[PDB]
RNA sequence: GGUUUAGAACGUCGUGAGACAGUUCGGUCCCUAUCUGCCGUGGGCGCUGGAGAACUGAGGGGGGCUGCUCCUAGUACGAGA
């Protein structure tokens, strides 16, 4: 009965839909998934995650994997530097991902994760050192 | 330096002088450029009164090589490497 977080590496790369990678970790690993942080863009696009409780968006640098780089934030999930920093056309599909995020997902409850019943999804890098 | 002169020897051929597209050691490379051409550099006259400058630019030449590294990114691609 050993809890799992889930860590959803390599967004540097070219990946599938995230919602995708949330059925397959659903229905395949039986285990329901609660998403902490979501990717803004993935390869040649990822531009960082988003935050969902913390509301805030965290700016992803390319390269900068032997160190940590600067924690550069964009605060409102509505402010619109979060457009001017990501393009608003990436800042919409965020928004609009996570509209659907919220009625296929579940709450991180700290029992249900403790009991091996749903896991915190972070997206990240472990290569560019970002999300860990 | 090689190799078609003259010296000398070996093998080889010839009775021999010699000979071998066999080898070996030695062994004189001239020219003050008239013309053409070319690199530079002046003189004359022209250009329509003479002169001092600053120009336009028809055209002509020069130039034109490329390695490695880093960003993108160990991303696309790839099961990986
Ligand atoms: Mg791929
Ligand atoms: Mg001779
Ligand atoms: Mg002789
Ligand atoms: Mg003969
Ligand atoms: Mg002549
Ligand atoms: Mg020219
Ligand atoms: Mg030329
Ligand atoms: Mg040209
Ligand atoms: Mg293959």
């Amino acid at each position: 009965d050993t809890p799992i977080l889930t860590f959803m590496n390599k967004l540097d790369r070219d990946i599938r839909d995230p919602m995708e990678l949330l059925d397959e970790v659903e229905n395949e690993l039986k285990i329901g998934c609660a998403p902490i942080t979501w990717p803004i863009g993935c390869g040649k696009l990822f531009k960082g995650v988003y935050h969902l409780y913390k509301d805030e968006t965290y700016l992803y640098q390319s390269g900068k994997g032997h160190t940590i780089q600067e924690v550069r934030i964009v605060k409102g999930l509505n402010n619109p530097d979060l457009d001017a920093a990501v393009g608003e056309d990436l800042a919409q599909q965020l928004r609009d991902e996570l509209e659907l995020v919220k009625g296929a997902s579940n709450e991180f409850d700290k029992e249900l994760f403790l009991a091996g019943e749903i896991t915190p999804v972070f997206f990240g890098t472990a290569l560019g050192n970002f999300g860990v």
